[PDB]
């Protein structure tokens, strides 16, 4: 389960795989304290997303975390179906679809996030981000403890904090830590971390007192002719994961 | 058999209790069968007893139940949530963050799930906050109509149950409610001291909107406490009222 | 001889407004509050004027009059209902709209009492909305006017403070700080209500009494009220009473 | 005894002043009853002096007294006049409005509130107390604005003042534009004589303001006795029916 992801229980990195081979240099530059994202979308069917995250779950101990691909909203009722069939040890999954993701694991167990965006607003978190809400001519603007209290009623273990546009949000993520923290929930932030923010960025929450952290890391650390996830990157990653969590 | 079938000429459904499976059967005629006959969770103690028991009423009105957690509580939520894999009846009450679940849970079935939303004191707004854990929370996620509307169909439901009105006290935020659920267009659900001396101003509130669809709920203001029976009378009367005022706007 | 609003300001500068449940809720936080507060009673809780006034002094019977007037639930309905309320009972203090603060002090008559009016923000730093009455809050316009014009207009009227709602906590902060100052130079009281909690009290009071004004009546209602049992929770009450006197006791 | 007898075909009254009972008489008389005729609170030392007064004016002029100020530190005193006198008309400032309809109580009288032009059309200034006039600033107001405060304190019309005649034209046209609108009375006040009364009181008719009360104070009294005349107020109501019986 993804307990064994976090290093000293308190980070785990999530990062993206090219393929299976990218997938196991990753998994082994983390130290394993990482789950690994594969993309609904980049597969057809659900039928056919389930065998592959199967077959990198097979090389990485299941540290797979089932994408939705970019927070793309789309995928949100694909993801459910994938949670009847997979579970991963790491879900990414819009607001609005937690629930019947959760329920839809059934006897399994499995750990999922909860899409919410910043609002320009301190204090508060836009939970319309599922495609009809995402739509609407005005979202659901709510203080950060009333969303977390929903995903907890929804089934979910954490918050997806997405699109951080890097330090863009920076008041506004201090706030979402701080209030993580008061309540015992764990964080996510996503969108636009890279190497020279990716410190600071965990530092916030890890100061807040945060208990458990999931930084994702997608392009900025992909190597564009490749496409591979470059695994000087992972462990540069992993090195300030140490010396943060070390001294926390 | 859909929901569809129970409302009059496709806009007015009644939602109210029955006692026991010969007080549905009787509600059922009386109502022409536009009702939906409210069956608790509440009253059973397992699951599986649920399940039994909503078939039993099932058989008897063309399915036509409505699964109840009871009175909103909404400790029962989860309960609603599995008996939707076993029964799916005609209409599912829910709260709002477990209306999800209970879709999923539907598997390949079809039913009408509610989602339970309360006045604030804030016209426009909704209190979405109806889970055990968001309810208990210091504060609520008071929302625009519109914004709540958009996420129950994005978890899969179809109307705005709003409760507790306490009858017409909070009669300027619910024409806000009907007025955004004739916008979008959604149904709603008017629940919480309802009787007979409101019925008619409630129901019309909605139609006069243009509401497509509206399920008032009548619960305890019906029922007759030395028999524990929905009165029958009382639903031929509210029918009633439900033609006069479906023929005049529709 | 002091007006009994008088004696519910901390050291003159600070007096608490909370709801109260019932009569030994009321009591239960006039103590816990070492009597520095006014307790709220709601016009709309009782069906006629006779009605509340009865229940209004009873209250008042066991808190030294320290009951607060209140409306209900921002209904501007109920203003009517307190203006013809002050006929009868005065309490400590009178929650009311802005257009009704004039026939509210002449139906006090002899009485003496303390009157808000209910302005509201604007989205416009220096500006507050003085269109709180019935006909005028459901206007097309409303009138948005100079803080200082507001608080003349009350004078006139025969009001003592601005009732500034709904703050919806800090999310107006730089609005409240001018509201402030401005009551500051004018010599006038301030009610900050909307959204006040344990956690911004303190920034909510200090923004006022850094702007030096001088007698400062934060409302607080929904955050400390027990939802299971409806009290004030007397904990509460207590701990802003220790908030309020740290700074207090720095502030001259 | 109520104003609505005063107004000629239910459109416009004139207000004029009465220097003494027999001036009242006279003019009552010369107007044809439609008139109601000021006495002013600042002519008394006291309330009780000049409550015996105006009714000793009422009683021979069926009732048919406008309480003046004279004045905005009048205004307390016209409050207070209006428990003990309700006469049929009764002149204040915006802000004591709400305390002179209170101290009516189940008594009837029509209540203006003074309001004045601003150099800016479509607003009105309604800082006209004592303490708001004297502020550094004034409550620069939308018409319609002010109409619906003054209809929650309880006043039945706008007393639009000083007009300095015809040097707010302009901004007088605006504010019986907004007047008829809404269905509320309007009363022009300041400066008008005999030479505007007739474009004054048409540009009220033509705007469709349903009710309306001239002004006219100083123009039409004789500084010698003081006295309003009498000769003046037949003329003004020649205008007054020439001018109404094309509207009505
Ligand atoms: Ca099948
Ligand atoms: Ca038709
Ligand atoms: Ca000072
Ligand atoms: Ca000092
Ligand atoms: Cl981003
Ligand atoms: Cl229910
Ligand atoms: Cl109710
Ligand atoms: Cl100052
Ligand atoms: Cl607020
Ligand atoms: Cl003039």
């Amino acid at each position: 389960n993804i307990q064994k992801r976090f290093y000293k229980g308190r980070v785990a990195l999530n990062v993206l795989a090219n393929n299976i081979e990218n997938a196991k240099d990753i998994f082994e530059a983390a130290e394993g304290y990482v789950v690994v994202g594969v993309l609904s979308k980049d597969y057809p069917t659900v039928e056919e997303a389930v065998t592959a995250m199967k077959a990198y779950g097979k090389e990485i101990d299941d540290a797979v975390s089932i994408g939705l691909g970019a927070g793309d909203n789309r995928q949100a009722a694909v993801v459910a179906e994938i949670a009847k069939h997979y579970p991963g040890s790491h879900i990414n999954q819009v607001f609005p679809s937690v629930g019947a993701t959760r329920a839809n694991l059934g006897e399994k167990d499995s750990w999922i996030n909860s899409l919410v965006s910043p609002t320009g607003k301190v204090g508060y978190v836009n939970i319309s981000t599922g495609p009809i809400s995402a739509a609407g001519e005005e979202k659901a603007i709510v203080p950060i403890k009333t969303a977390i209290a929903l995903v907890r009623d929804m089934g979910g273990n954490s918050l997806k904090y997405f699109p951080m546009k890097g330090l863009a949000h920076e008041e506004e993520y201090r706030a979402v830590a701080k209030a993580c923290a008061e309540e015992g929930f764990a964080l996510e932030p996503t969108g636009g971390i890279d190497k020279e923010n990716f410190e600071t960025i965990v530092r916030i929450a890890l100061e807040a007192n945060v208990e458990q952290v999931i930084p994702h890391v997608y392009s900025s650390i992909i190597d564009k002719e490749t496409g591979n996830t470059k695994v000087e990157a992972v462990r540069e990653l992993l090195a300030v994961v140490k010396k943060l969590v070390d001294q926390y």
